[PDB]
C-alpha cells in the first residue's frame, strides 16, 4: 500500500512476539501513525522499548482493559483528543484460563466460558462502537481469530467457542457499520509462538502438523498477518467486509 | 425409528407453540418416555396441560433455570433417581433482552451480550456435562439453532452471535463426548411463530421472504423440527455427530 | 416405515456397495426397490444379492448414466413396470485411476470431464427424468465425500467432481422444490468398497478417522442407509439442499 | 504492494468493462509488466485500443482459447520465450450457453453442462499446469468466482455448478502446488455490468438488491476487484492460499 496521513489504533501488544507487533511494524513501515493500547504495566514497558525499532515520532500509549466499558470509552475519547480522527483499529486481544483450557471441554466452568466471551468477543463490539466516533467518514476494523472458531480442534476448547462468537461479531458489526463506511473483517492466523500460545495444550504438535500437511508446508509469522492487516486496513480492500482471511499456509482448505 | 424403552429429556417447552413441544409430540408418538424441564411457573402449568395430549403415563417435570449450575446439577441428578439412565436431551433454550433484537448491534450492552451467551450457549455445555452421567451406554444431544448463527441477519443481533457460539459448542461437545458414544448435533430451524419469536424485530418479514424465496416455497413448523430431532436422537443417525441439520425448507442453501 | 413406498437405487456393484447398504435398510423398512446397474456383469451379481432382500420381484434395469437415452428410456420403463416412485438414491461416480493419485494439476481434460459427466451431471439428468415419475413430490439423495468441501490429498479430480455434485444438489433443490421434490447429499465417511480400491492412500484415511474422528471409529454402508432412510422418507420433510455427514464427526474437526 | 519487475498474465479481457481490465489498470498502475490473453479477434482489437491508456511500453498479446490443450500449452510456452519468467496469472474466464442461464436448471443439457465445466473450471487446471513452468521460484494464481458457486442463486444455474467446481479446483491446486510455493486463490466478485453479465437472467434485479441489502449498500466495480487482485498476486498475501476473498460489499456474509 501507502499509508501516510493515516492513523491506526493497535490493541494487544504484550511483547516483541505479539501478532499485533507484526501488524505494527508493517503499518509503521508503510507510513501510518500508530496509537497503542495495553492492559498490564509490563505490556506498556515492552511497548516503550519496542517503539525504538519503529519510525513513530511520538509514543501514543493508552491503558485499556477491555473488561471495563469506562476504560474503552475514556481511552478512545482521549485518543481522539490527542490525535484526532483515525482510520482503523487492529484488535488483537483474547483471554481464557488455563484451568478451563486443559479441561475436557464439557468440564468448562461458566465463569471461564463467559470470561473468554467477554474479553475475546464482546470487546470487539464496544471497541467498534467507541472507535466509530473517530471515523466520521469510515474506516476499517480488523480482529484476529483462529480456525478453531470454525472447527473443533483438540485442546482449543473454550477459546474455540469464543472465536466462533468473534467471527459472528465481525459479520454483525460489518452489517451494522457498513452504512457508515466502516468495514469489519477477521484474519484467521495460523499458529504462531506467542506468550498466549504457551497456554494452549498441544500447541507444538499443531505447529508440526502444519508443516507436514498445510499446502505451503510451513508455518506463518506475525509479519505475514501484518501484511494481510495492511491490506484490510487500507483502501486496497474497499469492497471487502464481513470477511475472514486465513493467513495460515492454506491449512484451512484441506482435510 | 421406534423409540419404546427410550427416555429423553426435553428442555424449554413454554407453551403449545414451543419448538420443543413439536419435538415432544413426535417423540411421544414414537413411544419414548419423556422428562421435561422448565424455568417459569407459568411454563410448568402449560406443560401440565399439554401433557394431556401426549401418551406419557406419568408426568416428569423439573424446574431448571440454566443460569444456575446448582439447578442443572441437582435437576439432572433428580432425573436419574426418578427415571434412571436416559438416552438423550433436546435443548430448546435461548434468551436475550428485547432491545438486543433490533436496531444496531454495535450498541449491544456487555450485560446483554453475556446474558445471551450464558443462557443460549453455555447452558448446553453444563447440560451435556450432567446429562453424560445418565448416559453410561452412550446417547444423543440436540440443540436448536438458527441460520443467524452462520450469517448476519438484520435484527437478530446479539442472538446471532450467541448461536454462532452455540454452534461451535456443539462441535466441541461432539469432539469431547464422542469417545463416550454421545453424539451432539444442532437443528437449524427456519422461522416459526413462537413466544420468543415475538422479541425479534422484523420477524414477519423474514417469514414471508421464506415463502417467496426458499426452495420449498413455504415455512416449516415445530413437528418438522420434531421429526428431524427424532432422527438425531435415535440410532438412525448413528455416525452423525457435530452436524447442523437445516430444517428451513432449503433456505440455508440459496442466496 | 416405508410400506407402499417405491425407491430407485442406482449403483450397486457388489455386497460392499454403499447402495447395497441403502437397499438392505430400505428393504428392512418395507419399501419396494428398483435397481439400476451399468454392465451385464453386475446383473448376475445383483440377482444373487437380492436373494438376501425381501423383494418379491427383481426390478433391474441397465442404465449407464453416460447416455441420455439410457437414462431417459430407463426411467420411462421403470414407470411402466412399477408406476410412480417416491425417490431416487444416487450412489454413482467415476474417475480414471491415474487421476486419483500423484498430481491434481496433471489431470487431463478428458479425465476431468469424465468425472464431471458421471459423478455430477448424471444427477441432473436422473432428477429431470425421475421427476416425471414423482408427480406429487418425492426425494432424491446423492452420495458425496468431504473431499468436495476441502482438498483431500489423492482424491483430486473426484474432489472437484464432488464439489460439483454438492452444488448440483443445491441447484436441483432450488429448481425442484416448488414441485415438492427434495434433493440432498449424504457425505459418507470412508468405507471399503470396490471403487475405493482406486483411490490412493485410502487405508491411511481409514486409520486417521479411527484416531481423530469424534466417534473414534469408522462408519458402514448400513449407517449410510439409515440416514438415507431419513432423507428419502417424510421424517426429513422441511430439509432440502442439505449435505448430512455420516462420518463419525470428521467434518466438524480440524 | 509495488510491482516493478513483476510480470503477470491477465486472461480474459474482452472490452473496457471486463473485470480483467479492472485488474490490469490496477496492476499497471503499480508498475507490473502485463501479458494479455484473448480468444476472439475482437478482444485483441479491444485490447490494442485499451493498451493506450496503460503505461505498458509494449503490447504482449496472445490468442489462447482455453478449450484447446495445444493453445494453452503453446500460448504459455511462447509467453515464456517472449517475456521470460512470470510472477502470476489472473484468470478471468468463464462461459455457458444462454439457454442454460435461465429457466430450469434440471433441464440443462449434458453438452451445456460440460461446456461450462470445461471453459470455466478445467481451464484453470491446465493454465496452472502450464503456468507453473514459468514460475520456478513460486508465484500467484487468482481466479474469479461468484457466490453462486457456494449457494444456489436463481438463474445462475449451470454456471453456479461450474463455479463450485472452480472454487474446489482452486483448493486442490493450492494443495498440489503449495510445495512449489505457488499460491492459488479466488476472488468472489459482486455483480458487475459486463458483456458476459448480459447473458444471465435477472442480473439487474441482483444489482439492486446488493444496494439495498449488502452491508456497504453499494455495488462494487472492476477496479475494486483489481485492488484485491493486486493484494493476492503480491507478497502482501504471502501466507494466503486456497482462499476465496469476497469483494462484494459484504453480501456473502448476510442472509
Ligand atoms: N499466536 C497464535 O498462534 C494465534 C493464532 C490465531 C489467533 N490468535 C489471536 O491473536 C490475538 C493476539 O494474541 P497473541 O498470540 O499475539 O498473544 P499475546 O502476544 O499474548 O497478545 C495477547 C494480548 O491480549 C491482551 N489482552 C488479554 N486480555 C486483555 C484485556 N482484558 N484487556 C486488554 N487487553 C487484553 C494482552 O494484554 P496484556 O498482556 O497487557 O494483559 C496481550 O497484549 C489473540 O486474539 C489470539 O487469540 C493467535
Ligand atoms: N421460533 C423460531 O423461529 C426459532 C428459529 C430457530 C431457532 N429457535 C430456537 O429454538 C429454541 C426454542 O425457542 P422457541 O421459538 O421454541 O421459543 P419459546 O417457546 O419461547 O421457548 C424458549 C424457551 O427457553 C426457555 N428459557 C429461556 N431462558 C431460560 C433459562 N434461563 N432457563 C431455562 N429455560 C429458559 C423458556 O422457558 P421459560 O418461558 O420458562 O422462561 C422457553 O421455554 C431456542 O433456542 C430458539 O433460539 C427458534
Ligand atoms: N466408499 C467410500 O469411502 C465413499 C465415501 C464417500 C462417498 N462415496 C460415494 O459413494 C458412491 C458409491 O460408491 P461406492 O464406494 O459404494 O462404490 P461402488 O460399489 O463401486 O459403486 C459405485 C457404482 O458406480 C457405478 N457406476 C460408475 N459409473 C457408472 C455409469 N457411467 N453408469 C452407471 N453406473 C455407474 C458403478 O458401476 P459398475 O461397477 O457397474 O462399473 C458402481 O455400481 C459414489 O458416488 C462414491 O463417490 C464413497
Ligand atoms: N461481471 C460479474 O458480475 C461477475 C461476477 C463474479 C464473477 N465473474 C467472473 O469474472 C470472469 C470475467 O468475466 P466478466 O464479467 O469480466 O465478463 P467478460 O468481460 O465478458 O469476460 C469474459 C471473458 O471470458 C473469455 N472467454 C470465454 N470463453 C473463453 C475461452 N474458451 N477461451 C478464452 N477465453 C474465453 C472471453 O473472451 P472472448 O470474448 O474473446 O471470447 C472474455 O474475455 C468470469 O469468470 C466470470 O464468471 C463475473
Ligand atoms: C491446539 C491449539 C492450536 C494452537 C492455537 C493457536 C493459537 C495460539 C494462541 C491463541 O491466543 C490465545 C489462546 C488461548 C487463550 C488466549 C489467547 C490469546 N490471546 C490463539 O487464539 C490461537
Ligand atoms: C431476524 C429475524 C429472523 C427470525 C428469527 C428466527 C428465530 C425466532 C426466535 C428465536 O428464539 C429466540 C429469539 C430471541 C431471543 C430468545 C429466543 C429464544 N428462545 C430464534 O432463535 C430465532
Ligand atoms: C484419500 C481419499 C480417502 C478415501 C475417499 C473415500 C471415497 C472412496 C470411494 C469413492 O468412490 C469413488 C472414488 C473414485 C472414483 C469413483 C468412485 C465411485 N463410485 C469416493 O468418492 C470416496
Ligand atoms: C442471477 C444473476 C447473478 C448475478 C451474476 C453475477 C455474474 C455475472 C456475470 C458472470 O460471468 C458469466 C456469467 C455466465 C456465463 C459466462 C460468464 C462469464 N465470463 C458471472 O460469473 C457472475
Ligand atoms: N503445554 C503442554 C501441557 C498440556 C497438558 O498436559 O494438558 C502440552 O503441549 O500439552
Ligand atoms: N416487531 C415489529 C417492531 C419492530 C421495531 O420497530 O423494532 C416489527 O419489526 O415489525
Ligand atoms: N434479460 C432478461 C431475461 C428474460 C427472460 O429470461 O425471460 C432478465 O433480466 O431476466
Amino acid at each position: 500500500v501507502n499509508l501516510e496521513n493515516k492513523t491506526y489504533v493497535i490493541m494487544g501488544i504484550a511483547n516483541k512476539r505479539s501478532i499485533a507487533f507484526g501488524v505494527a511494524k508493517v503499518l509503521d513501515q508503510l507510513g501510518a501513525k500508530l496509537v497503542f493500547t495495553y492492559r498490564k504495566e509490563r505490556s506498556r514497558k515492552e511497548l516503550e522499548k519496542l517503539l525504538e525499532q519503529l519510525n513513530q515520532p511520538e509514543a501514543h500509549l493508552y491503558q485499556i482493559d477491555v473488561q471495563s466499558d469506562e476504560e474503552v470509552i475514556n481511552g478512545f475519547e482521549q485518543i481522539g483528543k490527542d490525535v484526532g480522527n483515525i482510520d482503523g483499529v487492529y484488535h488483537s486481544i483474547a483471554f481464557a484460563n488455563m484451568e478451563d483450557l486443559r479441561g475436557r471441554f464439557s468440564e468448562t466452568s461458566r465463569e471461564g466460558f463467559l470470561l473468554a466471551q467477554d474479553i475475546s468477543s464482546y470487546s470487539l463490539t464496544i471497541v467498534a462502537h467507541e472507535a466509530k466516533k473517530l471515523m466520521p467518514e469510515g474506516g476499517s476494523i480488523v480482529a484476529t481469530t483462529y480456525l478453531g472458531g470454525e472447527f473443533a480442534v483438540q485442546n482449543y476448547n473454550v477459546m474455540g467457542v469464543a472465536k466462533a462468537s468473534l467471527e459472528a461479531n465481525v459479520k454483525y458489526l460489518a452489517l451494522d457499520l457498513g452504512p457508515d463506511n466502516i468495514r469489519v473483517n477477521a484474519i484467521s492466523a495460523g499458529p504462531i509462538r506467542t506468550l498466549s500460545a504457551k497456554g494452549v495444550g498441544g500447541f507444538n504438535t499443531i505447529l508440526k502438523e502444519i508443516e507436514e500437511r498445510a499446502p505451503l508446508k510451513r508455518n506463518v509469522d506475525q509479519v505475514e498477518v501484518g501484511k494481510t492487516a495492511a491490506y484490510l486496513l487500507s483502501d486496497l480492500s474497499s469492497g471487502v467486509t464481513g470477511e475472514n482471511i486465513h493467513v495460515d499456509s492454506g491449512f484451512h482448505a484441506i482435510k
